[PDB]
This record gives structure tokens, C-alpha cells and sequence, in this order.
């Protein structure tokens, strides 16, 4: 079921500047989840990373997808009243390519189990594999 | 053509943070049309104001966006005068059809009808293929 | 003659930080006219980027301002739809002439031409001044109640 | 004379989200200084200070005139090609009047004592919105 | 445990981000003394404008600060006056001693003298060291 | 003393503000190890959306964090490619054990693993703490002189 930006922020707790997700496309609950992360200029971290060259940084690279993750978690099994979700480990991160201002950051996410909740993430830009995650852990704490 | 990177939109455009609203240039043509993309995400610092109950892309921000891309334009088409700060001088038949929200790629076109600094540039920008907003006339200052 | 302070134009309008620019409205006629004013200062959050060697106002920051004051007046002239979110439809007939500069006060008018409960269609002029002098003209907003 | 904004940054190390004067009004070398500070709601400090009621922080007024006296002291005296200087000392500061988004802050800065080269400069200065006092300062020191 | 970490703070304090400027109060006695810290961080929004070349913490915000800390005092030493906006009314004897840089942690001590009109002292510390004194903040 | 303070940082990392993570250097021992520390403020820009209603450090900021310190040592310890500018090529072995808090300071070691200037190519493990106790681990960061 797909998602525009305000009912993402129902759902989420992260606001301003630390919300990167900014659309969901595809949605199935105890499965998977597609979603996209616009890469402007105009966003406040590309100042500091870096003056002279504007790459996003692999950890929000990381931030995005394990978001995009957390959605699929509280939108598959909400029974725990609590939406502050908390990064315990992540494992097998790679950056092959860097993602720069004009791209589209596409997102996928797969839950692995809910025991303590685990995920897979991939990122691609223009069908390319740019980011890629073998296990996100997250505990709502 | 070749297309112009963020980095190289910085070296032509004196605008910076938090007023850069063009992130990449995909087709310039000089003396004639130019095509750019502005990406929208939430994490932009003018969206918390622009509103907070609903994210909707200021339209004067998007005059902005295009109206730096005709700037581009104009530079690399004469740079004989060597100064990169134009100031809007006019703006006419302004028409926003759909809402910019978060996740969109603003799709944006200018092109040059006349120059001499003075020079006239229309404006079209889309998201998905359909239009979002278009400008008769954007006048221009050296 | 209402005096109306920030906290009252953010009971009034949708726009926050870094987007809203008017800091007071010191005249208002319901279905006429509104005279406000913005106070333009370096530190502003839009100066560093226009322009780093020579900070100048944005003209859209003038249109906006303009609009949110003219949105003010439209919200008060008939709230009975109980929408705050008036987006900008349409602009018409814009002038530049002088720059806008940090220490400046923006003393506003905008005047209020047509509303058509039909579509949301409001239509108004807008002129800005710094120092009696006029430095920004609008002949036509065209705004869409959401 | 009159000073823009422009020249202020020529005179001044400080920079956004801490430069404070907008306009310099009237200045007379080695004796008094008027200037101005534009506050508007579109200022960053506005979130924080606060929520519910937006009141230009008085530490700020301080800086503002703090920073119009370093203008005066610099142009008075710029054999010491140093434009970093830092407070060292501020007494007999009142504040008598919330400043408010809409409001001018008009300033004056009146240079007392100034040894030319142990760089210790002593002024005092004043606020006002609408002619009236919002701001006293008795002794400003810096440490040039 | 006699301590209040930020999300406490918060509920005492009306001030938010940017112009929050206590991190943790470690001690707190009732109408006598608190002692505070602030964490002093290059990524915090003050240090691009002061100064592009050399990032010093403002000595306006170190008198600020102080004066936020000496705001908690108070309203935990008498409530009744239910209101949490004070306003400085004045301050007097301040002298920086050293610069604050990135890095260091600012321990600050604020001391209750009178009350109803408040009025405190103000001392911070970098590593036992004096930065910043404050002989009088006044409250009403 | 081997302290280097915040305007030495910015003349080793090309990070600026508000990606710059490392306040100030402690120890370090060129080709082995790096201690050095981040002030958690509220006073920072990341905390207002991560949470509104609950202060926590972003883990993954925590991990750039030890990744900056890890660049200092290889920049330190050798700087024959005339290039500071280091991205990062893949992470492993993160676990989060305890939330930082705005009032902590984040007290932080990296090691140096292996390290090939031919390639340009580097390893290295981290750790960091509040108050002695552990609060993130990282057993390799790997990271590309591009
Ligand atoms: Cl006109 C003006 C100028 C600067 C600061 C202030 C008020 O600062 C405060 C507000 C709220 C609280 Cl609860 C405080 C507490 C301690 C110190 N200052 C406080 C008013």
C-alpha cells in the first residue's frame, strides 16, 4: 500500500534534519518495503560533506534504509504502542558508488525475523546498485 | 550534451546554501534551451515552515529553480561580461497547476528568447511528465 | 486599525520558520486592504547563499511576503471554509526596481480585486516599499483555498 | 557616516547565525557610534527563544551593541591590524523592555577610555525600540 | 542522584534549540547553589559565525547559559509562582577570563543570594579552571 | 601532550559543520591507534528529529564519528597521496549497547589494522564510550582514498 510524505511522519517519530525517507512505493507487511530518497543539494548536511565535493554520506545512506526498514517493522506488527525504534547492530555494509546531489536514492528493505527485529537493505540509483546491507537489527527500546 | 555536475553549477552560479535550487543540469544548449532537475526531499530546511501539517514546495521556490536555470543558461551563452550575480528583474504569466511535495523530481526547462545586461527566458517545469508550473517571461539583470 | 503581532499572524497562517515573513500587520480592512511589514535583517537563514559577496533579499521572498500578507487579509475577509492552506495559484505582472537590503524595513500593501467562492479563486494586487519608495509591483496573485 | 552591510562584513569577523548590526547610522571616530538591528521572526535564535513567545534574547542585544562598539573601536583605531576581539568584561546591564519580531532595535555605543596598544577598550551603550530604552549598558570591555 | 538530565530540563525550561545551553545539572540544593555542564562542540550552529577562522564560544552565551542554569534553580526552589518564562532584567560583574573552545566541557555554578527579584552569582570552569565570572544575574 | 585541538582537526579532515564529528584529539600513535572525543550538546543540529520527544544520538552518527578519528590516524600516519578526502567503502560488526545523550561525551578509540598506499585502501576497528562503559563497537571500517 503505497505512502505520500505525511502519513510517513504518523508513523516515524525522526523529523527535520533526520528524516530520509521521502516516499513509500510499495509496502508488504512481514516481507518487504520499496521506497525513495530524493538527493537534493539543498539539504543541510552536503555543506559539511564536503565543501569542495558534495557526496552523501554512507552512514545516511545507512539512516535512509534502516528508516525505510522501521516502517515495514511498525507497520507489520504495531502491538508494542512504541514507535521510537533504535539501531542495535548493523552488519555487511558496502558503498560501491557515491550517491551525489541530482540522484534518486531507491530503496528496498526485507525482514529477515521478528523475534528483536532483523532486516536487509539495498539502495540503487538508476537501477545500480549503490548501498548495500546485509543485516540491520533494531530493538524498540 | 555533456552534463554539468553540482560542483560545476557552483563555478557558474554564485548562489549557495540555503538557495541552490538547482542540483543537476542534464541538457544545455547555448543561446537557446537549457533542461535541469531540482530534487525534492523532506530534508530541506524551508519544508518545516512550508507547512508544518502538510509539506507542499513553496511555488515562488520553483520560480527560483528555474530561474537559476536560465541564469545558467545566460552565462555559458555570453560570459564576454564575466559577472555571475543577475538579479530578477521581472516576472510574468506565473501558472502553478499541481503541488510539489517530498519525493518529487522537478523536471525543469528554460529557454532563451532574447538577450542583451538584459535577457527574456520562458520557463516549464514537470514532475512525472505532467506540469507543475510554467512562465511566460522571466526578465533578467546583469 | 488592528495592530496584530506574530503570535497572532501565526494563529492566522499555516507558514513557520523559516518561511513566514511577515512580523507584523499594522493595518487591516476586511474584503479591501492590508498594510504590513517585514523587517529585513543579515540574520536572516537565505542571506548566506544570496548572495555570499553581496546578500540581497530574493525577489520570490518578495512575492512571498506579499502573498502571506494578502493570505492574511483573504483569511479574515471570510474564514467560514476553515482552511488555512491557501497555496499560490497564479502571479501576474512583476516588478523589481530597487534591491532589498539587510536593515530595510518591507512596509506591505496588498489589495484584495476578486473572490469567487466557486474554485477558492482569490485574486489580489501587491506593493512593496522601502523608504516610500516602491520596490517591488504585483498586478495579479491568484490563490486556490485547499 | 552611513555604513551597509557589506562593509560592516569588511570591518567585522562575525558571521551568520552571529552577526548582529545591520546597519551602521552614524559613526564619529574615537567618540560615538549609532547603528541598527532589523529583528524579524525569521531569525534562528526565534525557535528557541521561545516556542510559545518570541523574545529576542537580552545576551544578544548585548553581542549586538558589543559588536557596533568593536565597529567603532576598529575604525577609531586600526594601527593594530587585528579585527578579532574579544569581550573580556560587561557591567550595569539592564534590560527594560521585551524586543520584539517587528521591532527596530536602534543602538548607541560611546567610547569612554581606550589604550592604543594594551588593546583594552571601555564603552557603554544603549537600546532602543520606539525611542524607548530597551537595553542600558554601563561598561563594555574588550580585550582587542 | 540528585541530578536532572535534558529531557527534565526541558519541562523546567521553556528554551529550545538553537538557544537550549545546559546539557546535565549534576548537583542542585534548593534556594543555595546549582552546578551545571554544557558540552562545547565545533557542530553546534553559533561556531560558523564566530569565528569563520577561529571557532571561540560566545562569551554573551556563556553568560547566557549561566543564566539558564540559575533559572532552573529558581523555579525548583519556589513554583508557586507558577510561570517558567523569566526574563533577565539584569546582569553585572561578568569577566571572561579564558576562551571557550571546542572541546572543552563548561561546568558552571550558579549561587542563589535573594529572592521576591531574584538575584545569583555565576561562575564556569574548564578543566578546575576560572572562565567566566558573574558577581550579580537579576531575575524577575 | 599529542593533543590536537579542533582548528588542527580542520586542517587534517575536510569535514565542516554539521558533519564534522570530532571535537578533540587526545592520544594518538601514528600506524597503531587513536583516542579522541565528541561533546554530545542539545545545542545540536541533528537532535531536533532525532527524537522531538526523546534526545538520542544517532547511531550511524556515532559510527561516522569513529570513522573521522580512524581518517585523522591515516592521514597521520601516512600522507604520501596528497588527499584527505576519504570515503567509505564498507562497515562491519556494528552493535549499539547503550543510547548517548546530550550531557555525554563520547570518548572514542579506533586501530589501525591494515593498510596498503599503494591502493590507498585502509582498515580499522573502534570503540566508544560514555563514563568508561561501552556504547557502540565497530570490528571494521573500511574506507577508499578517492
Ligand atoms: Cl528579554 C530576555 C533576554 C535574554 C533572556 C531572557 C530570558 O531567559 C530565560 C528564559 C526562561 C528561563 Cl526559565 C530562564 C531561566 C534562567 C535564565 N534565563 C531564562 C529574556
Amino acid at each position: 500500500t503505497s505512502i505520500d510524505i505525511e502519513d510517513i511522519k504518523k508513523i516515524l517519530p525522526h523529523r527535520y534534519p533526520f528524516l530520509l525517507v521521502d516516499k513509500v512505493i510499495y509496502m508488504q507487511p512481514n516481507k518487504t518495503i520499496i521506497g525513495l530518497k530524493q538527493v537534493s543539494t539543498n539539504e543541510p548536511f552536503f555543506n559539511g560533506h564536503f565543501p569542495q565535493k558534495q557526496i552523501m554520506p554512507g552512514v545516511l545512506q545507512i539512516e535512509a534504509l534502516a528508516q525505510l526498514a522501521g516502517i515495514l517493522c511498525l507497520k507489520s506488527d504495531d502491538s508494542q504502542k512504541n514507535n521510537l525504534f533504535l539501531f542495535a547492530g548493523v552488519d555487511g555494509v558496502r558503498w560501491k558508488k557515491p550517491v551525489l546531489p541530482g540522484d534518486t536514492l531507491t530503496m528496498q528493505a526485507n525482514l529477515i525475523s521478528f523475534k528483536i527485529a532483523k532486516l536487509s537493505g539495498v539502495g540503487y540509483v538508476n537501477g545500480k546498485v549503490v548501498i548495500n546491507i546485509s543485516e540491520m537489527t533494531f530493538a524498540l527500546s
